[PDB]
């Protein structure tokens, strides 16, 4: 990260023999990497984002409904949570190279399961 960096800026400012050939090859590499690294983070974030929101929302509703046509936007929301358990689990699986991310996906999932059940605690 910092070594590949110093290395690069070294290969750049210098003659042609190796320097350019290498400098480029190394530029091409990084680019291709930053590409996948990007798409990954992007997926994880939206996923967690989508989850925290649904939880919060459906949580509030199950609260205002614990006393008094929402009983159908509350169900519909709930089933959405169910189908997320999958993607979440499937996500934690590819996140085997970053425990800070993996932990977030996990806690994300805790909230998800916590509310999917709390809803069921009333319907059931």
């Amino acid at each position: 990260d910092e070594e590949k960096s110093k290395m690069l800026a070294r290969l750049l400012k210098s003659s042609h023999p190796e320097d350019l050939r290498a400098a480029n090859k190394l530029i091409k590499e990084m680019v291709q990497e930053d590409q996948k690294r990007m798409e990954k983070i992007s997926k994880r974030v939206n996923a967690i984002e989508e989850v925290n929101n649904n939880v919060k929302l459906l949580t509030e509703m199950v609260m205002s409904h614990s006393q008094g046509s929402s009983e159908d936007l509350m169900k519909e929301l709930y089933q959405r949570c169910e189908r997320m358990r999958p993607t979440l689990f499937r996500l934690a699986s590819d996140t085997e190279d970053n425990d800070e991310a993996l932990a977030e996906i996990l806690q994300a999932n805790d909230n998800l399961t916590q509310v999917i059940n709390l809803y069921k605690q009333l319907v059931r």
